[PDB]
């Protein structure tokens, strides 16, 4: 492509390969993202204490798009938006801006990842 990167939309959610599973966010702002830290931890802690648990509890956090791209690969993936919805772009990212610190406990992490980002769209839906 002609382009130096991908660019994401403002108010449009990202698909992020962020570990060795994958990630949500939400561009909130010019070079700003709301997303998902997972219930679950990366497998293999390496504590003498702890190894194979990875048992935890999920946050919505704040961070910026050079942070969460950096090390990691991305894709622009607004599900729900391409299958059908107008969007409110200004009311999503206030939702996103309300979101901010949430927490999540009694889904899976593939559950938990999309119920985040029905949470952060949760208007047109």
């Amino acid at each position: 492509m002609a382009s130096p990167h991908q660019e994401p939309k403002p108010g449009d959610l990202i698909e992020i390969f962020r570990l060795g599973y994958e990630h949500w966010a939400l561009y909130i702002g010019d070079g700003y993202v709301i997303h998902l830290a997972p219930p679950s931890e990366y497998p293999g802690a390496g504590s003498s204490s702890v190894f194979s648990v990875l048992s935890n509890s999920a946050e919505v956090k704040r961070e910026r798009l050079e942070d969460v791209v950096g090390g990691c690969c991305y894709r622009v993936n607004n599900s729900l938006d391409h299958e059908y919805q107008p969007r409110p772009v200004e009311v999503i990212i206030s939702s996103a801006k309300e979101m901010v610190g949430q927490k999540m406990k009694y889904s899976i992490v593939s559950r938990n990842c999309e119920h985040f980002v029905t949470q952060l769209r949760y208007g047109k839906s």
